[PDB]
């Protein structure tokens, strides 16, 4: 549609660079954590390393994982019509969700997707309501680690966008699961060509791991996202 300025998805057919920033308030426990690296959308791939800049991060690092860029997910050649959150870009998507963990709070998070320059910015508001003080994640009782996920992805028409209803399982240290359900929204900023979907799912996987030279508290991230669903 314009040769001379790429968009859509060809802003992502290389390794792209990737900023974070969220900001946070957890039962009044406020914090900042800081991400960065590239993504890799050929591959499904993210590489990032995050930080707690305001000091120890008063929640487990697992639980923000999904808080913390679907538009590097590798879309299949013949799904690449259903790739909703690269065909939003440059101008981006609004992301919101709200988190709810099994007997205990909730989250409620508001993110803009968006190119800043030629990086990929995901800027992230976070508020966390009723969490118990002796709970797993005020407790810090989940597992450093992550499960491999599917996210069912439908059109919301009347929104221009997509929606997801999913639930994420956090191990917890006595050998039980903590369950997270996410309902999720994304809107367009803009109102370019936007791709609205037939139902598919993203299949997810990913690694945490500390950099042994980092002094502060922080996570390592490898991220695969993979489109599949819709039959060749």
């Amino acid at each position: 549609k314009d040769p001379m300025v790429s968009k859509g998805e060809e802003l992502f057919t290389g390794v792209v660079p990737i900023l974070v920033e969220l900001d946070g308030d957890v039962n009044g426990h406020k914090f900042s954590v800081r991400g960065e690296g590239e993504g890799d959308a050929t591959n499904g791939k993210l590489t990032l390393k995050f930080i707690c800049t305001t000091g120890k991060l008063p929640v487990p690092w697992p639980t923000l994982v999904t808080t913390l860029v679907l538009c590097f997910a590798r879309y299949p050649d013949h799904m690449k019509q259903h790739d909703f959150f690269k065909s939003a870009m440059p101008e981006g998507y609004v992301q919101e969700r709200t988190i709810s963990f099994k007997d205990d709070g909730y989250y409620k998070t508001r993110a803009e997707v968006k190119f800043e320059g030629d990086t990929l910015v995901n800027r992230i508001e976070l508020k966390g309501i009723d969490f118990k003080e002796d709970g797993n994640i005020l407790g810090h009782k989940l597992e450093y680690n992550f499960n491999s996920h599917n996210a069912y992805i439908t059109a919301d028409k009347q929104k221009n966008g997509i929606k997801s209803n999913f639930k994420i399982r956090h191990n917890v240290e006595d050998g039980s699961v903590q369950l997270a359900d996410h309902y999720q929204q994304n809107t367009p900023i803009g109102d370019g060509p936007v791709l609205l979907p037939d139902n598919h799912y993203l299949s997810t996987q990913s690694a945490l791991s500390k950099d042994p030279n980092e002094k502060r508290d922080h996570m390592v991230l490898l991220e695969f996202v993979t489109a599949a669903g819709i039959t060749l």
